[PDB]
């Protein structure tokens, strides 16, 4: 393991312990532990190129000498998820990970003609709480959220 310099735009610089085979996705998690920015609010760039979460640091030509930029996003960007209901059908919903679980239940509510208090949502077996942000449950593009009656 070796250390990498991270510079936050309009922010502080700092280092993180990293590996060559480590992914940008894991790096963001290291950054979150260091400065508390949730991974889903982090956009990383190296030399004006925005980094894809699946890329490995070595594949990107990173070493102890490199420096990566961090841009923190107050409001995040849209992604699609699947919400599979009691009937077993999955429909596409659009969310921002910085939105609350609540905004999603309201979308489900309006669209599927049900009251918010008549169902609840889970992701990977974990129940989703109305006031928490969707990102905190590790939602990713086309992941499946389950709707329970």
């Amino acid at each position: 393991a070796w250390d990498l310099k991270v510079k936050m735009l309009g922010g502080n610089d700092f280092l993180v312990s990293v590996t060559n085979s480590m992914t940008v996705s894991e790096l963001k998690k290291q950054i979150a532990q260091k400065i508390g920015v949730p991974a889903f609010q982090q956009r990383l760039a190296h030399q004006t190129a925005v980094l894809q979460d699946g890329l490995t640091l070595s594949s990107l030509g990173l070493g102890p000498s490199s420096t990566v930029m961090l841009v923190v996003q107050n409001s995040s960007e849209p992604l699609s998820i699947l919400v599979r209901n009691e009937r077993g059908h999955s429909n596409i919903y659009e969310v921002f990970l910085t939105q609350t679980v609540d905004t999603l239940k309201k979308k489900v509510s309006q669209r599927e003609q049900v009251h918010e208090d008549q169902f609840w949502l889970s992701f990977e077996g974990r129940p989703m709480e109305d006031k928490e942000l969707l990102g905190e449950y590790g939602l990713k593009p086309q992941c499946t959220v389950i709707k329970h009656l």
